[PDB]
């Protein structure tokens, strides 16, 4: 009886001044002009906090070198780390790993500092390592064993990086590659998440899952093809590498194909999830945007219902609407925290497979590459509001304050 994200929900679906953030300008400095970044995540200690070591906080995004083009940089992701004393100037901590990855290239994924001081930086592997021609297969690794050093001129993270493949799709709760019908499946992005009510230990993953040929689960065939879950697996024993599967926590079937990055924020006794989520990736008779959407719901695996009764948390404008995506949201103290990056501007009325026509400047002028303004929401139950934002990828710690609101 897994709770779905349905139909009746997304056809609610609608931009409204609760939830459009502010136009997002190019910023005036880079932490580094010569890459760019997308796809960003923290490292939190094993409740969910901002790690600090010797009073720095780390991150780590997907890059690619500033040189290629847009729409083929996630054939060759490499994964970087960054460094700060505020949350605000960032400083570039070069790639995380000296090879030894698993996959092609790596996507997005998570970061846990445990208690006795490990380093496990769960990724997704896509592809597998030294192909003929690029594949699109995804599995759920880690690189265990790093160890963060600080002194204070900066921060580095060093090896042995031990890498090992934790996760595929077992087929019958999640789906395979074989299995996928209209577009390609998806087993990616590893969330680490500690329950703080339960204690134990889950990751959180975006999967799809399976419909039976002719199986009759919607009304309309085609409908079927479009599975999107966030899958969850347990830890029994609590370690960061030994996983179990379970059943998914929420389906999107026949409304959305792709629904990606997901993550939990604990607030007060609920559970809020989260899931970014693309508009070409909507199931035919439903128009949603590129944006953040959430449910709520009184226990990590219960029954979630859509935030502001459509789903839609936040979102780009009308004139502007794929100049962030992949958010990330955190608490801070009585606000929500939501951290995108900066992704496809200046279109004019251009779509995005419009911008593959282009030539190759016209098209790298149309990407930033860089963290976008940290959004400022407030929670009220199911429903949300956007309150304001912060300067261009600040992410402050508990112990700081922020900035008034009007």
């Amino acid at each position: 009886a897994t709770p779905r994200w349905t139909r009746e929900h997304a056809s609610k679906i609608e931009r409204t001044d609760e939830t459009v953030v502010p136009i997002i300008y190019p910023p005036r400095e880079d932490a580094a002009p010569e890459i760019n970044g997308w796809d960003t995540w923290f490292l939190r200690e094993r409740d969910g906090s901002i790690a600090t070591v010797g009073g720095w906080r780390v991150i780590f995004s997907l890059t690619a070198p500033a040189d290629l083009l847009p729409g083929k940089r996630h054939d060759v992701a490499e994964i970087r780390y960054f460094y700060s004393r505020d949350g605000e100037t960032w400083f570039d901590g070069g790639p995380v790993f000296e090879g030894g990855t698993r996959g092609s290239r790596q996507w997005a994924g998570s970061a846990l500092l445990d208690d006795d001081g490990r380093l496990y930086v769960f990724y997704t592997a896509s592809g597998r390592a030294g192909e003929a021609e690029i594949t699109y297969e995804q599995r759920l690794a880690v690189g265990s064993g790093g160890s963060v050093v600080a002194d204070d001129d900066g921060v580095r993270i060093e090896g042995p990086f031990a890498h090992g493949v934790l996760l595929e799709p077992d087929g019958e709760r999640y789906e395979r590659e074989e299995q996928s019908r209209g577009m390609i499946y998806t087993f990616r992005d590893p969330w680490f998440f500690e329950d703080p009510r339960s204690g134990k230990t889950y990751l959180l993953f975006e999967a799809n899952t399976p419909i039976p040929e002719g199986a009759g689960a919607c009304g309309d065939p085609v409908w079927e093809e479009f599975n999107g879950s966030v899958g969850i697996a347990h830890s029994p024993t609590g370690d960061p590498t030994d996983w179990e599967l379970c059943d998914p926590l929420l389906e999107g079937i026949c409304v959305n194909q792709e629904l990606e990055r997901p993550h939990v924020v604990v607030r007060n006794g609920f559970y809020y999830l989260f899931v970014s989520s693309h508009d070409h990736t909507f199931a035919p008779g439903l128009e949603g945007p590129d944006g953040l959407y959430g449910f709520v719901a009184d226990s990590l695996r219960g029954e979630y219902r859509p935030l502001n009764g459509s789903g839609l948390v936040l979102t780009n404008p009308a004139n502007a609407p794929y100049q962030a995506y992949s958010w990330v949201a955190f608490s801070h103290r009585e606000e929500l925290l939501v951290s995108g990056f900066f992704n496809y501007y200046d279109l004019g009325g251009l779509t995005l497979d419009d911008v593959a026509t282009l030539s190759p400047d016209e098209q790298r002028a149309k990407f930033g590459g860089t963290l976008a303004p940290t959004v400022r929401v407030a929670l009220s139950g199911d429903r949300t509001r956007i309150t304001g934002t912060l300067s261009h990828g600040r992410i402050p710690l508990e112990s700081e304050e922020l900035p008034d609101l009007p």
